[PDB]
């Protein structure tokens, strides 16, 4: 007779609108489910509107993010993404604890916190995207599965995480119209 619990948080468009129109850094980092849904495009439109507006925004690519090394900074350029934006994990990690919003887009291996802490994972010790160290995280997948590494996520279940449950390109539609929408 064992139980656990875990408790995770889930917004609407409004409300992640809202979290990033009161952001002022903002860091994305994509992941497998961005290919998967091909979310490049509204992405990089949205990224495109935001710093017109004067946001500070950026892309984070794990090494080993996707299927293929280096597969998300192609796609994010077929999507005509500026490669000045366009960071590699050990360049950008270190900015994480100043930045006011993540979106984490079909991402979930490489922003797993369980890598460092707990000393009992199978990814302990394996380098991630210290998403959790921002201000404000948003988790845009489909649910709270697993990826690839058939892992539990932490930062789930973290205060300063909020999960926006949908299709990747389907919600970055939504929010690139919201956006638009001013
Ligand atoms: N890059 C490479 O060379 C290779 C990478 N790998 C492994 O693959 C992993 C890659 O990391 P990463 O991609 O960040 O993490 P994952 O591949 O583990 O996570 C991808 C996440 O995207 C979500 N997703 C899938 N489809 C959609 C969709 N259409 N819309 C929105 N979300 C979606 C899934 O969650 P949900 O179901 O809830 O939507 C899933 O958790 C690493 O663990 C790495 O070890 C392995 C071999 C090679």
């Amino acid at each position: 007779p064992m139980e656990i619990s875990g408790t995770h948080t889930e917004i609407n468009l409004d409300n992640a609108i809202d979290m990033i129109r009161e952001a002022n850094s903002i860091i994305i980092t994509p992941g497998y489910g961005l290919c998967a849904a091909k979310a490049q495009y509204p992405i990089a439109d949205l990224v495109k509107m935001l710093t017109e507006q004067g946001k500070k925004v950026r892309f984070g690519i794990h090494p080993v993010a996707g299927r293929m090394p280096g597969q998300l900074n192609v796609l994010l350029a077929e999507a005509g993404v500026p490669y000045d934006i366009v960071l590699e994990m050990d360049e950008i990690n270190h900015d994480f604890p100043d930045t006011d919003l993540v979106l984490v887009i079909g991402a979930n291996d490489t922003v797993n916190s369980a890598a460092q802490e707990d000393p009992n994972s199978i990814i302990a010790g394996m380098p991630v995207l210290e998403v959790w160290k921002s201000k404000q995280v948003i988790v845009m997948k489909r649910s709270l599965g697993v990826g690839y590494a058939a892992v539990d996520n932490p930062i789930f279940y973290k205060p300063n995480t909020a999960m926006l449950l949908g299709d990747a390109k389907k919600t970055c539609d939504a929010l690139q119209a919201k956006v638009r929408e001013s």
